[PDB]
């Protein structure tokens, strides 16, 4: 049978909370919700499924998993569309990104992952999904995408800076085509400048922006847009969202942004807390 786990701890693990002590807190507080029913978990160490998708109570959530609303807010914020488009979701996992962008109009998307057996069968099964498990995308080559190039591409990968992706990626998306890139500190900063995997100063959140926002540049791809992820990654990791744009011209339209967005991103994390 699949493997179980405290449900505590599984709200944890996927980033619900920043430790397991803040998650059995949480769900004796009602705060932990099974994502397909709705319903409220109420002992921390019930043990379920350890693929039982979790969100926290009052998160309206139309999507497979709680990571469609990085996705879902990129779209709006930069106003973006993936209707009738050939897609690509790098990182796909369970299939949040890749449910975003069906429900958004997208003809097909590529579900790229690493691992093995994450994505849920509806939509593994999905006419207009191409599920492609493990694959690694560092070494993505043209040839794999037989039904056709991408125009966009969602990113959003753990444990690997966006130095390693962004090179592999210019050789399968579309010129001009856009990507939204889930741009993670904790992956990207200096080991001397993170804290259990936390970076916690807006000063190294303003440097892993400068720094991306500049590789993304060298490996041919505008910056369009820059704002901050809705919920938090991992150990309360402020993420930030990046709108690129693949181009044989590339710049930074938005350099003087960054410590606007890490501002706004701090406000909005300590405004939550407090509440």
């Amino acid at each position: 049978a699949m493997p179980k786990e405290r449900v505590d701890v599984l709200a944890y693990k996927q980033g619900l909370f920043e430790t397991r002590e803040q998650a059995k807190r949480g769900v004796m507080a009602g705060l932990v919700v099974n994502v397909i029913n709705g319903e409220r978990y109420d002992k921390p160490g019930e043990k379920i499924d350890d693929g039982t998708e979790l969100k926290l109570k009052g998160e309206k959530l139309r999507y497979v998993s709680r990571g469609g609303l990085k996705l879902e807010k990129a779209l709006a914020v930069f106003n973006l569309s993936v209707e009738d488009m050939i897609t690509i979701d790098i990182g796909a996992s369970t299939g949040g990104f890749t449910d975003v962008m069906l429900q958004n109009g997208a003809k097909l998307v590529y579900a790229v992952d690493v691992g093995t057996n994450q994505l849920v069968w509806k939509l593994r099964q999905d006419d207009r999904v191409r599920s492609m498990e493990q694959y690694n995308f560092r070494y993505a080559e043209p040839v794999d995408f037989t039904e056709g190039l991408p125009s966009f591409a969602s990113i959003d990968v753990s444990f690997i800076s966006l130095n390693l992706i962004l090179p592999a990626l210019a050789k399968i998306l579309v010129d001009g085509g856009q990507v939204v890139a889930l741009v993670k500190p904790q992956f990207e900063a200096g080991r001397e400048q993170i804290g259990n995997g936390i970076v916690r100063e807006s000063s190294i959140h303003e440097k892993v922006l400068e720094t991306v926002t500049a590789f993304a540049v060298d490996y041919g791809f505008s910056v369009k847009g820059l704002d901050f992820s809705p919920i938090q990654g991992g150990h309360g990791n402020i993420e930030f969202l990046a709108h690129l744009e693949k181009t044989d011209s590339p710049q930074n339209d938005v350099p003087t942004s960054i410590k606007e967005v890490v501002a706004q991103a701090h406000k909005e994390f300590k405004k939550n807390e407090e509440e």
